[PDB]
């Protein structure tokens, strides 16, 4: 059998307030699952996680062939060459079971300057037909703003876990221009499930997705109820036990750079379970212009032998990585 890593329960509540002393202590919580597995559940967080499962399903379970052809990415359609990131990642019946949507910021809006200058990284959304999905446009953009302030409110801590004042990291983290990503992914229930969606690891275990480090500042998920997570510890691959009331949070390769891998980007990946499920992250993504200049906590002069990294350049890079390595989801 494989070993249930070690992931605790963090109570977040403090970092949304003013008893600086307590935020402290939810600091060496966090600092102290950095520096082990590279994962830890955000507990007392404040969002209707039931809610956004709830809304999801409905989405996911009621757009049709025809709605994902018109909303998917480059891809899967050659027509929507300016659609590289927002929009529906479809599925392959018999070889490819994963399915996905993709929205960005919503202020990202035709006439914000990064879309009118054609940056890199920035899109305008896509959206199903709201007479087809009620609701669902204002509950997902409503859903990236409720992920927005808890990323914020963890970015204090994680902050503060580094020996820094608890705006470092958010002061970069803006409503404006943040190019923080929500994905609904939706893993199937197949009978039967195509081997060809179902890898297999070094070690024997069947995956739906390899080994990896996160493109992200850090990364906060929420999944159902199933387990399915695995991360490499110097013991090797162990179970992340499912929380379907929390957040898995971890650090993705940005995070890592900056502290000179004192926070180190955990190598996980994704077993396959024939059980329908969602996977809903939000990549804590900086601006395009944001450069935090590297350190390194564990040097009395805090200094690292590393280049300062845009997060631009750090996050278009990243993503072509991803789908290089990994495959196109
Ligand atoms: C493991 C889960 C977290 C999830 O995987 C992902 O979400 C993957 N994410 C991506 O493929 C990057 C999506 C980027 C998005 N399209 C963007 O443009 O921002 C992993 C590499 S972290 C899962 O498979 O359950
Ligand atoms: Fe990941």
């Amino acid at each position: 059998s494989v070993s249930k890593a070690n992931v605790p329960k963090i109570d977040v509540s403090p970092l949304f307030g003013d008893d600086q002393a307590a935020k402290m202590r939810v600091a060496q919580q966090i600092d102290a699952a950095s520096r082990d597995t590279g994962f830890f559940y955000a507990v007392n967080h404040g969002i209707n996680v039931q809610r956004l499962s709830q809304k999801t399903k409905e989405f996911h379970m009621s757009i049709t062939p025809e709605e994902k052809w018109d909303l998917a990415i480059r891809a899967y359609n050659k027509e929507h060459q300016d659609q590289v990131r927002a929009g529906y990642y479809l599925s392959i019946p018999g070889k490819k079971a994963v399915e996905s949507f993709c929205y960005l910021n919503p202020n990202f809006t035709p006439d914000h300057p990064r879309i009118q200058a054609k940056t890199p990284t920035h899109e305008v959304n896509v959206w199903p037909d709201e007479t087809k999905h009620p609701g669902f446009q204002d509950f997902a953009e409503q859903y990236y703003w409720d992920v927005f302030g808890l990323s914020s409110a963890l970015l204090k801590g994680y902050a503060l876990a580094l020996g820094k004042e608890e705006n470092f990291f958010a002061r970069h983290f803006k409503p404006d221009d943040t190019l923080a990503s929500v994905v609904l992914i939706r893993y199937p229930y197949l009978d039967p499930y195509p081997e060809a969606a179902i890898k297999t690891a070094a070690d024997g275990t069947k995956l739906s997705f390899e080994w990896h480090e996160d493109v992200s500042l850090i990364t906060v998920l929420y999944q159902s109820n199933v387990q399915n997570l695995q991360v490499e510890t110097a013991a090797g691959y162990q179970d992340i036990e499912a929380d379907d009331t929390g957040y898995l949070i971890n650090c993705g390769s940005y995070m890592a750079h900056l502290t000179n891998n004192y926070y180190k980007a955990p190598i996980h990946r994704v077993k396959w379970v024939n059980a329908e499920r969602q996977s809903l992250p939000f990549f804590v993504n900086l601006g395009y212009d944001s450069v935090i200049d590297p350190f390194d906590p564990r040097e009395p002069n805090g200094k690292s032998d590393r280049e300062p990294l845009s997060y631009g350049d750090y996050l278009q890079n990243g993503l072509v990585s991803l789908i290089n390595k990994n495959g196109q989801t």
